[PDB]
């Protein structure tokens, strides 16, 4: 019923172009932030319905981000970052997100776990 | 409510490992090694989380999440020794919620079923 509406926080221009492109062939409207100024004036002005973190960004990072954002929101989130050892993984999901993916992804991986997630969430 | 965890899994020393895993959270833990056995404590018990292995004595863990994803929202994860893409992207799309693969880290696991269950319950 509902279009979701997906927001992805990450600060390369080519894997944001592939994250929207993914995002779009499965009907969503995408929006996009370089950063954690940018991400929290995407929530205050648009319904978002998921959350894409990536963790290394310039200025605050994905998983502190990612706790700000559980202060005031239970919205859907994913990371997706290149951060791919045990201890950040196992921070970002004790931190409250829903998934937690690693570069480099299948995107069929990602779009179902969305999927799913979204399913349960909207 | 205390939360109720099926885990449904033949290899008898991983599903006692689960079951300390899960009763080390507080979760009461019911147990099943096949479908019959899953279907009678679906029906007997109010399940929050249904953990699935994919080997199983009987018909495997996608078609019996398949059957039960056909009958119910309640969540799911799988967890299983199938470490390749082809299952992993089965079971997602078939609707488990997470797939997670052995020999799997505890914590991941207890923290998943953890935001799970704080969704659905
Ligand atoms: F529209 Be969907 F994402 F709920 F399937
Ligand atoms: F820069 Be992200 F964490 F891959
Ligand atoms: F037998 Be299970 F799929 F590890
Ligand atoms: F993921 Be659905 F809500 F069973
Ligand atoms: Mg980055
Ligand atoms: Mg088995």
């Amino acid at each position: 019923m509902q279009t979701p509406h997906i927001l992805i926080v990450e600060d390369e221009l080519v894997t944001r172009n592939t994250l929207k492109s993914i995002f779009e062939a499965e009907g969503y409207d995408v929006f996009e932030a370089t950063d954690g100024a940018e991400m929290h004036q995407i929530l205050s002005e648009y319904d978002i319905n998921l959350v894409i973190m990536d963790i290394n960004l310039p200025g605050k990072n994905g998983l502190l981000l990612a706790r700000e954002l559980r202060e005031q929101a239970n919205v859907a989130l994913m990371f997706l970052t290149g951060r791919d050892n045990e201890v950040d993984k196992i921070l970002g999901l004790e931190i409250g997100a829903d998934d937690y993916i690693t570069k480099p992804f299948n995107p069929r991986e990602l779009t179902i776990r969305a999927r799913n997630l979204l399913s349960r969430t909207m």
